[PDB]
């Protein structure tokens, strides 16, 4: 939503671990992890970044490894 978004301050942690990650997704696995259930403790439209996040644990199953 367009609104106080709970989990954006979890998706600040997963930017901020990219770049302390070299934006190896794979490190920030645990940070994203966190957003994750972050997410899905709401009804996902809830959030900007949650929207975001159930779209990229499809890309992460796509992708079928902690890859990235």
């Amino acid at each position: 939503m367009p609104q106080k978004d709970p989990c954006q301050k979890q998706a600040c942690e997963i930017q901020k671990c990219l770049q302390a990650n070299s934006y190896m997704e794979s490190k920030c696995q645990a940070v994203i992890q966190e957003l994750r259930k972050c997410c899905a403790q709401y009804p996902k439209g809830r959030s900007v970044v949650c929207s975001g996040f159930e779209k990229e644990e499809e890309e992460n199953l796509t992708r079928k490894s902690a890859s990235k």
